[PDB]
């Protein structure tokens, strides 16, 4: 039986039954009657594949990480409360992984073959209203393959139930936009125009005003504005529109990510029947075919990452703070924009970015028509494409974060007339919702000979033309000159690239490798592995660095994720990326570090690589850094300076890069125990910044650190527990792989433990995780009581530890 207390939407996520098919089909599954009483019982969201190991012959291959999908099932037996009667009700699922079908009491609901948007079912006079049971179940058809990456199967997102009176406002039904916001801005005004839709699926007509309350982010009520009545026809939808202003609004951007929120009052007889939150945020932005993009009239370059959905330990299922950790991070590299690929954001993605600051693009489509994969959703592109990309849109047009509609990534159709016939489509079907972004997309296929600017495929050219942002993948021998062959056109890197590195590792220091696999299953960091179609980071970023009119670019990727562990095709144990500048755990290579030094402004260094290697021995030493020079000194001994020349792009931006084009300093140091640090000082040899490595001793002791030493007894909020195996003076161990065991006492649960290791096909589900260049993670999910966390940590010969996290009642 639901608890109800009014709310508009109620969490459905409790108490659902869930079983696999291992065994072939189960029969009636689908029924009321059938007895689901020894399966397994458990709470949303959900990916089941992540609790599965690792299975070498599993049809997911290399690509999909080596975990089987297959038939799921999913069954909740509920009953509504008497306060919900003559409501309308939804059910209401963020997304399930993949093509499912929803029966309720035996009738089918829907099926749903995309595995990525949110869905819905209107339930109201399917319900049996005498308080006996009803009977809702999800059967899940993940059959493999369907991905080019980790999916995750099952109801990984979400899902609840939508309440409502019989006039209310419809799904996605406000739209808040700020038109000309360029102008208005200059008298220190914003013009806000509201756009209503109000569904009546009552019997009869009725009479209905709107109000609309604009609140800061304190609270603060800013402007009230309400219609006229008007006639609601039974079984339609009624549209009001209203224009308001708000007065030196404070505005939305990467430093100061301020929103407000419309309350939305739907008035029938006096008496205010619903109740709808938007929250939404006030800012304008420009892609200009010279000078690249600005927000808020402030000219800056994109410096992107690409994301895919999984979260590591957790698999596919989703989380708040897990998301948010992810986009925190990608913050500290200098990261100001997110490319969803390939495919919609979660919705707690799209919060993340909201709330923290960064841009969001936002892709529908890894293929159209053309398959890339024999279960993806090319056999379902041409019945649902105009659905999807529609709710995509809809879903997301008021989110202040996203900048631009991708309708698609790497596409096989854009080279025949199929395919420029889809484009025009997509695009229009984008507009019918939301005229105020643009539409983009991400294109390979002009890559060429990598040194050429290729002439264009016309199909492909005649694509360009119908969006109005274009976007180019691993091309970066056409930026210059696509621009100057087509002047209107703006232009961007929508994945760049695809250098591959293990966390930790020194291979082959001084070799630039293209796509080339080693017998020790990693790859270096010395930003010296990358893919045959790709470059090294620092190439992918002189490129957009030196070009204004190159909006910037979205690095493949952010992140680790499972599957596409290339260049490691078809070799087990190899699963998980190795693209990430962070890896699955949220720990940085040392990329990460370069990044911010090409990034931000906050004067750092960074060493590499770890001071553990045998005397003599001759170390290839980088360091990382925003600093004019640096001074290295091993033992209170100087080794020297090195020094950037201040050098100026063609429209006089300065930054800083070596007489022979490097963009970090190096030193070749015959290797001494002890400690070698880093000096970085500005042009007047004052210092700046400090880094050091030091060489560490022998194991002594596991040491955790949690990330948060307070969070939420909510029952969803997470905590991140470090775990480095240290010496006895408290310095990691930077090659230990240490097995370690976590015990989780207080108001919490161990939820998954991971170490970023791309060719490890051990559990993230268990207790138990080996470091990975001195390093392992254990992430923590509290109850809903409050109270305080414990977490013990163990290894065989050394120190135990334990840290703890206190959890409150939110």
């Amino acid at each position: 039986s639901v608890s109800y207390d009014g709310e508009r939407r109620v969490n459905f996520n409790e108490n659902w039954r869930f079983q696999r098919e291992t065994n072939g089909s189960i029969a009636g599954a689908q029924n009321p009657g059938f007895d689901d009483s020894s399966w397994r019982k458990l709470n949303l969201p959900h990916d089941w594949s992540i609790e599965l190991d690792f299975n070498k012959n599993s049809l997911a291959t290399h690509e999909g990480g080596y975990l089987d999908g297959g038939i799921g099932w999913y069954r909740k037996t509920f009953t509504i409360p008497e306060s919900m009667k003559g409501k309308r009700i939804s059910l209401d699922f963020d997304g399930v992984y993949m093509n499912s079908t929803t029966y309720l009491n035996g009738e089918v609901l829907g099926t749903y073959p995309f595995g990525y948007n949110a869905f819905s079912y209107d339930i109201s006079d399917k319900l049996y209203k005498d308080g006996r049971a009803n009977v809702l179940v999800v059967k899940v058809n993940n059959t493999q393959p369907s991905s080019r990456w980790y999916s995750g199967s099952g109801i990984y997102r979400n899902v609840y139930l939508t309440v409502t009176d019989p006039i209310h406002v419809a799904r996605y039904g406000t739209f808040v936009t700020t038109p000309n916001l360029e102008k208005s801005i200059k008298e220190d005004r914003a013009d806000v125009n509201i756009k209503t839709k109000i569904s009546n699926d009552a019997a009869e007509a009725k009479q209905v005003k709107i109000k609309s309350t604009i609140y800061d982010g304190a609270g603060n009520t800013v402007q009230t504005v309400e219609t006229e009545e008007k006639t609601a026809a039974a079984g339609t939808v009624t549209p009001f529109e209203q224009n308001t202003v708000i007065k030196q609004p404070k505005l939305w951007s990467i430093d100061k990510p301020y929103r407000y929120n419309l309350v939305t009052e739907v008035i029938v007889g006096g008496q205010t029947v619903d109740t709808y939150e938007t929250k939404f945020g006030v800012r304008y932005f420009k892609f200009d075919e010279n000078e690249g993009f600005s927000l808020n009239g402030e000219y800056m370059k994109l410096h992107g990452v690409s994301m895919h959905h999984d979260l590591g330990a957790l698999g596919a299922a989703t989380n708040a703070r897990g998301v948010e950790r992810q986009m925190q991070i990608m913050k500290d590299m200098g990261v100001n924009a997110i490319r969803v690929t390939h495919n919609p954001a979660s919705p707690e993605l799209l919060e993340a970015a909201n709330k923290l600051g960064l841009f969001i693009i936002e892709e529908a489509f890894d293929s159209w028509a053309q398959s890339k994969k024999p279960y993806d959703y090319g056999r379902f592109f041409n019945a649902w494409a105009e659905h999807d990309i529609k709710e995509m849109v809809d879903r997301g047009k008021n989110e202040p974060a996203i900048i631009m509609w991708s309708i698609g990534n790497e596409i096989y159709d854009t080279t025949n007339a199929a395919g420029v016939e889809t484009a025009r489509n997509l695009v229009g079907w984008v507009k019918e919702i939301d005229t105020t972004r643009p539409t983009t997309i991400g294109e390979d296929k002009t890559r060429g000979d990598k040194v050429n600017v290729t002439p264009i495929n016309s199909y492909i050219k005649e694509i360009f033309n119908i969006v109005d942002v274009v976007g180019l993948n691993y091309s970066e021998n056409n930026y210059d000159g696509y621009h100057k062959q087509n002047p209107s056109w703006k232009l961007y890197g929508s994945e760049t690239s695809s250098a591959t590195r293990s966390r930790g590792v020194y291979t082959h220091p001084y070799q630039y490798n293209q796509s080339t696999k080693y017998a020790d299953l990693q790859q270096s960091s010395y930003d010296n592995d990358y893919v045959g179609w790709g470059r090294t980071a620092e190439d992918a970023w002189k490129y957009d660095r030196d070009l204004k009119h190159i909006a910037g670019q979205f690095i493949w990727t952010g992140f680790d994720y499972i599957g596409e562990p290339t260049p490691y095709y078809n070799s087990y144990p190899a699963k998980s990326s190795y693209f990430g500048a962070v890896d699955t755990a949220g720990f940085p290579k040392d990329i990460f570090y370069y990044y911010q030094s090409q990034w931000k402004k906050e004067p750092m260094v960074h060493l590499l690589p770890h001071w553990n290697w045998k005397e003599g021995e001759k170390v290839r030493v980088l360091a990382y850094t925003n600093a004019s020079k640096v001074e290295l000194v091993l033992n209170g001994e100087s080794l020297g300076e090195k020094n950037y020349d201040n050098k100026q792009t063609s429209w006089g931006a300065p930054y800083k890069e070596t007489k022979d084009g490097k963009t970090y300093l190096e030193w070749a140091v015959p290797f001494k125990p002890g400690k070698l640090e880093a000096v970085a000082k500005d042009e007047n040899g004052k210092v700046i910044a400090r880094d050091q490595v030091v060489t560490a001793g022998e194991p002594a002791s596991v040491r955790l650190t949690a990330d948060r030493k307070v969070v939420k007894a909510d029952g969803t909020d997470l905590s991140f527990i470090t775990a480095d195996i240290v010496d006895s003076k408290g310095i990691v161990v930077p090659d230990a792989d240490h097995l370690i065991t976590f015990n989780v006492t207080g108001q919490g649960e161990l939820a998954g433990v991971d170490n970023g290791n791309a060719s490890s096909v051990e559990r993230y589900k268990d207790n138990k995780r080996k470091a990975f260049s001195g390093k392992a993670l254990a992430i923590v999910q509290s109850s809903k009581l409050s109270g305080k966390i414990t977490v013990h940590a163990s290894v065989a010969g050394l120190s135990s530890d334990s840290t703890s996290v206190f959890t409150v009642t939110p």
